[PDB]
């Protein structure tokens, strides 16, 4: 649901900063990882492709091949209160999108184009958060 996804991007965001030299991403394309959900946020820099495979590494959630670890993205959004009411849709959603663009070698450019197929699908199947969700997890803090 919306919900769980606001509990699963509070905590996924947290190592953006950790990951923001490497990645080359500057505070000018992504300050917050909240922010990836606005409707206003246009997901398409390489740059943010690779500071979410960063992030994503923090908690093993890819493959050896660069591609979402379908078991250990399972368990990760199963984690969070009610995750298993959205980890399968979820793994399903991505996948959908990866296969979508195979044809992109480069890892960072990849990760990107399906987050932003992620995100386009996530409102269509309604479970796209408001920044407003997820920001009311981080302030419980
Ligand atoms: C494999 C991606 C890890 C994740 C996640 C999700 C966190 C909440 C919103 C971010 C969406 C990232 C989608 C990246 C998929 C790239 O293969
Ligand atoms: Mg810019
Ligand atoms: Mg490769």
């Amino acid at each position: 649901t919306a919900e769980v996804m606001s509990h699963v991007t509070a905590h996924f965001g947290k190592t953006l900063e950790e990951c923001r030299e490497e990645s080359g991403l500057s505070v000018d394309i992504l300050d917050e990882f909240k922010h990836f959900w606005s409707d206003d946020f246009d997901v398409v820099h390489r740059e943010l492709g690779c500071a979410i495979i960063c992030m994503s590494n923090k908690f093993s959630l890819m493959d050896d091949d660069v591609r979402m670890h379908h078991v250990n993205m399972d368990e990760y959004i199963k984690s969070f209160p009610n995750g298993q009411v959205l980890a399968e849709k979820m793994v399903k959603l991505i996948h959908n999108c990866e296969k979508q663009f195979d044809t992109e070698t480069d890892d960072c450019t990849r990760v990107v184009k399906v987050a932003a197929c992620f995100k386009e699908d996530s409102r269509k199947e309604g479970i796209a958060p408001e920044v407003a969700m997820v920001e009311a997890v981080i302030e419980k803090y």
